[PDB]
């Protein structure tokens, strides 16, 4: 969009950091120069003493729609997740629409996702032949557990606002039309709110539930990176592109 | 032509292994534990295998250990890491009881569709023994910590429907519809990106079962402490004679 | 009692009862020694098959104090009492009834099982005075409930119902009506009366699998608390709690 | 067993059990007939404190199989259960389809299986809900999950039709029989006089509207069977084949 | 202290009306039920009056009828219907036990607060005796006929949660929120459009109650009936004894 | 014409709110005309079903105007539907305020996107609740809820609506149009005679209070706009305040 660097939208509203997705044309997918481009706001949301809370959203109809450079995405993908986890400030992520792939690691790994009516989350990968990133598969088991983590990803349904509330995927859901003002609610909330208590409370809980998340991480860039070469991403890639539903063969 | 309690066969990309004792519920001894890993073995080499269906023939699909501590302790821990390991889906149709060591092998699996009447218990300490085939490391990642230790301790029953809303397994069936959801989730993963399945597979085993081997080395000694008690010794005869135990704590 | 604690004998339970009613059994370093020793004490006790943690008066425990000055004494004595319970090789339950807040959730949580009186509560509210969770409730609550809904506990400082603790999974179980105290029973006489050694092998199975990190989470909410206590938010929330007004907090 | 209904007596229960499990206990007017006069038979019998309806085989009962006498009899059995001054309690296991719902929801009790399940599936023939189902129905569930399940015939399951209200209890995993058996021990053994007058208070304030809806559903029946829907929705049943409905 | 069982206050624009025999957990008899008539209908024509708040002394809301049966049954019918056709908004805080006739008349209400431990129980038939006060009419457009069935049937107790999650009652609390939630309930309806709700109310009434007192003639039929028979004085005698009933059927 | 567009799609005649910049806010002709083209649905032989949207942002946002004949047209618009022997299906997006929650659940099926929502804001102004919701309601949803519903004007999600049975269908994600369209072709398809039959009986089953109650609520209304709680009400309303009412 006009204005952004990178597809990122960036501007300080008092104590909240604002972070907006910016490509709305694309649904907000992502490349290697956007992700680079978040990661160093995220990153310098630290040493920026005027800023007490992140908010992250996407323009126009989705959240983030995830990935579009194999190796160099992943890490990319990979660095945003880990920047806003180790972040001693909360992030919270508004989610309207669909976050899917990387879209969906993102929300997941702010410490707070308000989530409207219609939103939902999805790890689509498998359905062109690829396999979760961002740190998806280790931040899906600490929310969710191991088999709805394991339908997401071998099934690739969307899973409604409503049911990753219920299976505690994220920390808030809101109804009816009152998206906008929840968000905004919790945001004056806990932009003022003990900064210095959070950024602890972030430490511990980064100790207790991500020590997998760098291991898993580097699992992913490798299984990446080998089914790019695979007859059934080939196959996969064309059938998305194509509107057929794909052909796939174990190869 | 089921060979030590397990039969098989390849219907098109799926390997069907069932447990094939139903005239003992499926309970299962130690040549079938062992022969069930065989099986698994067959599944990563066999180049025209996409998934596994496992399965109870009859009412149950695993009422657990027939009730050789060490060599049943170590074959259904290799049943379960057979199953985490191997780089293609496994889908469990879980109808009936999914009992002790039956419960780990239905959650050993990546997805599990589960009969309306199913059901899944960790019976073990109704005979004074402990849970096995490392559930006590697969559970707390389904269900969390709290609901692992009331199933553990009070050894009751939780309904499929309970299981489903707990995020135990990941389908539920309804009605007369379990057989053609199964049907339906099979021909599915079984015609989709096994490659993909594999590595996916193998990220979440990295993410989830860090513990499951250490853990389930506890439950083996465990077991073989369990066996040498007074309580173990009421226990199975309490359930020999159809009455309830009196345990001691020793 | 001694330091806050009564202890009984019945049968082949071991009832410890937080008995400073008076301030809603808010603890001290004493009362959480006190505790732990009691607690390590059921092992050596051949009579002991079951451990029963109760509080007396309105709530099970209101958390750490907020007198005494000793807050490295006060997280180290807080989390020798959760270790010691998850450490024990007998089975030992939280009959739950009134407030469990800030480390009062902590303890409830180290439990094997929690049986929760339908107007009891688990809060972390220590965040409302500028403070972090201690007891290494940070490490205990993922997996009872995820992360998420850990984050917002946390960040918050909502209080959660026994009913919605319950279907979040955070605790074993949940009682309705006047049917606290006669299910508790029911819990207690059917562990108690249970395979011992069997219920202790579960439980270092069980622990195992789940507290891996109990202790690094523990010392970094040790080293965190105490960065707190010195911050100008700390400073301000106490006044405010005291005043009984809303905290401005400024991040400092 | 006589015309498709086995009746025996075990202790202070009667059991009456639909028979024909060749047909998953479809049902006909003689079948219908059958089942009301033993119903009625109930109230006489000094012994009898609790009556207990199943059907024999994989179904509880899938409904109709002569329209207007079919209705009337159906019709009939509904009023009998509800009018009868005892409990009756439904063991439903398996399907309980078209009349075999209505007949279900009739009874003062339902004790479900998990596995069974509760379906309008009239439409599905070009044919609309009878036995006075449409009354019955929106006092248990309300009437939007009615329409619903009338116009869509899709299958409610037990789990389902249990937190909608529609039934008194669920059963799960193999428990069934147990609970059954408990329910019906502990209904046979209690107040029967507090019991038939807490139905006819119950009855009073639910079903004043039940004959005048019987009455409107024998006569659209009647209607639909001459319809080329029904002549296409019947055969299409036969054959195994979606039917082709065009609205006559 | 109170007259016939009833204390009455005013609160601003709230009349609370509380039940007052804690010593017999607000049991109710012919006297205090004609007491709690007056004082419902004396809303009617007081103007300073703009909400009812009806709640219970001691450890419970309302524990039925003390254990004069054509007398009390009319008596509570006529509470049912004054509070029914009040042209202004009647709250029942409902704390502990409302048994019997006590959960008749807090749903008789136009809302219901619900303390976490409250229940809601149908008690009569455990005495041989049938729902009163219009409890057979309110409940089935409340949950429906099949819980409502089950309630009268197997007398079991309804948690606040069950109630809430059921429609039976209009608003739960949690936590120890049950007194300022009421209060906030009280303050808000009190301080609304008083006229608009009681049109509110009778057309809602019109709706709902067309069979309300048929219903309410049958009960008080049958519960003339019933205290004459066998299983009732088997019933009282069993309660007050602390034991369990044989009915006969008789 | 008045508000309303009308259009044939095949078998469905889709009957939309068409006032988008007033939040599809209903007055007398739009009212009125509302009738006509629901009641020329029955005479039309190529209809099977009707669907009824609004188009912009809500549903409809509910009822100057004079209050005898907006509340008579209100109460003529929920009489044809529920008396029309063809489905009637809401699609309900965004907000189904006042009447228009009404008018929604008037219809044989609700299929609600997920941010919509369902409220009685009447009172909120001094109002009460019009269009025949005072009876619709307590047969959805029971006496309790409707009670809250009413007195206390809070918006109901379209996830608890469902949960409540207020709505037969609920949609999630970005669903809601699919949804609708797989009901309107599976619905439009179906043995519309049968339907017709299975409304009459419902009907009879559930709408007899609705003209008692469409009755007092006409009357109520007329009251109500006569008392300084609705000057007040109105004037908060307008300036976006909090009322002070004082019962009078």
């Amino acid at each position: 969009g006009p204005g952004s660097m990178n597809g990122i939208s960036v501007e300080h509203d008092g104590a909240v950091l604002r972070i907006r997705l910016d490509r709305p044309e694309k649904l907000n997918a992502v490349d290697t120069p956007m992700l680079e481009e978040l990661s160093v706001h995220i990153r310098d949301a630290e040493a920026d003493e005027s800023v007490r809370a992140v908010l992250l959203t996407g323009a126009g109809r989705a959240f983030c729609s995830g990935g579009d450079d194999t190796a160099g995405a992943a890490d990319a993908a990979n660095r945003v997740v880990r920047a806003i986890t180790s972040l001693p400030k909360p992030v919270i992520a508004g989610v309207h629409g669909a976050a899917v792939g990387f879209g969906c690691s993102l929300a997941l790994a702010c410490d707070l996702v308000v989530a409207a009516p219609a939103s939902y989350f999805q790890l689509a990968f498998t359905r062109v032949g690829l396999m979760p990133d961002g740190g998806a598969s280790a931040l899906l088991p600490l929310l969710i557990g191991r088999a709805r983590t394991s339908r997401m990803a071998m099934t690739a349904e969307k899973i409604s606002a409503a049911t990753a509330f219920e299976w505690g995927m994220i920390s808030h859901i809101t109804s009816a039309d009152e998206y906008e003002s929840v968000l905004t609610d919790v945001l004056r909330s806990v932009s003022g709110g003990p900064t210095l208590a959070f950024g602890w409370t972030k430490r511990a809980l980064a100790a207790a539930t991500l020590a997998e998340l760098e291991p898993v991480q580097a699992i992913e860039a490798e299984g990446q990176l080998a089914l790019v070469e695979t007859a059934d991403f080939r196959e996969g890639a064309r059938a998305f592109r194509e509107r057929r539903t794909p052909n796939f063969r174990g190869h």
